[PDB]
């Protein structure tokens, strides 16, 4: 609509294809403008979308230097289509050294965030790519505190409440989740809203992809666990107007004792 | 029906008297009847029924060798009507000193496990009681990893994650959940299961009681989830036959750092 709310986000879910960074970043470019276009301010896009989610051909194919030409990419896309985006990319050094990563530019192009998935999923990831050591960011943007996370990151409950923790109120989260796991966006992304407090964008890949099918159901959970919006199983662009006291009752001294 | 599982638990949802023992004991021991008939192995029933829900009533008005005489009664029920029994009381100190706690009598009547409320919820119960100190325990019963925990405290993950991380499959909270609060069994029973693989048994008061009308809504969640069996508003014995590796996955010595 006309703008209600100050903050009006967009997830992109769509399908990548393997190893082809052309194709997949012109498909974020085109859901840039379209977010744009619709007044959102950003856009969140699904978990290694650039090179498709092939965590075994990105550690034999993908080399440094073209994670780096991707990375250029997005942030001209940022700058040149006026929106703050997180998108998601092999970290940047060399093959068996990196992590999967999430960032965030500003509609400058700006980089203003940079995370590091600390839970991989399974074996393949975990020969791929390097975990994690880092918490959660979390910064102003827009009027609130944003953080990122990444997949199976969000399925912890450790890791939201890290970011929350740290003063977080959105929590960003592009995903790759395949198989008709229906418990994530629908038990445990609900509780993570309520427990902490918060809101939680979570953006996925959909459709045929790299021996998988991803099943969509990109979705943005209030603080409540209610979906203030939800994509089905096609491609789409999901755009999202946003409007007991568990972080400070928390008794965390103890619980870092028995965790 | 006939026994199909090798474990039938039960659940005791009722109204308690405020300040009348007597009453609500006679009430727990009617209930253990009726489990122990239907070839249930173990009764769990709600947080404080012994005396009601009314903390600021416990902490003035009901002394030490009061709590004793309802421990001893309910010791009592366990062994007469042959069925492990989970209650909640006072703990033994004085008034100034006690806190909330749990605990399992098996059916020999030899009290197994006792645990005292860690997350304390309000001013009032604050007021009344000293929060406890000690992870929740996980002890062998009938061919499972039972543990305890408390009404508030299930809605804590780190709660629930500290039961599980010694092994707990099966959680018993005794609860009182009053307002309409349809969040903690709707969305937050259900994530406490999936994110740790357990199931838990959720058993509330209800209808009028000490000033406040509670939600009923007893409830047994798999670890997929879902209702096993649950309850309505209205008193009743609900009685259930029982049957991603997050627990190892979890990187819980960055997490202990990050809460």
């Amino acid at each position: 609509g006309l703008v209600p709310s100050h903050m009006r986000i967009a997830l992109m879910q769509h399908t990548a294809r393997p190893l082809d960074p052309q194709h997949n970043l012109d498909l974020i470019d085109d859901a840039a403008a379209r977010a744009s276009e619709q007044g959102a301010q950003l856009l969140l896009t699904p978990e290694l979308f650039g090179f498709g989610y092939v965590p075994s051909q990105i550690c034999a194919q993908v080399s440094a230097e073209q994670v780096d030409a991707a990375r250029s990419r997005l942030r001209g896309i940022a700058r040149d289509r006026g929106i703050a985006l997180v998108w998601s990319l092999p970290g940047p050094e060399g093959p068996e050294q990196r992590g999967i990563t999430a960032e965030l530019a500003d509609e400058h192009g700006e980089v203003l965030a940079s995370y590091q998935k600390v839970q991989l999923y399974g074996p393949e990831e975990k020969a791929a790519f390097v975990p994690g050591e880092q918490p959660p960011p979390v910064l102003s943007w827009g009027g609130r505190q944003l953080s990122l996370l990444v997949s199976y990151d969000v399925e912890f409950p450790e890791m939201v409440r890290a970011a929350a923790a740290r003063g977080a109120q959105l929590v960003l989260v592009p995903t790759a989740l395949a198989g008709d796991e229906t418990s994530v966006p629908g038990i445990l992304l609900p509780a993570r809203a309520v427990e902490n407090g918060i809101t939680l964008a979570y953006a996925n890949h959909c459709g045929p992809e790299g021996g998988l099918v991803f099943d969509g159901g990109s979705v943005v959970v209030g603080p409540a666990g209610q979906p203030l919006g939800e994509l089905g199983v096609e491609p789409g662009l999901l755009v999202v107007d946003l409007p007991a006291d568990y972080l400070q009752d928390r008794r965390a001294e103890l619980h870092r004792n028995w965790l």
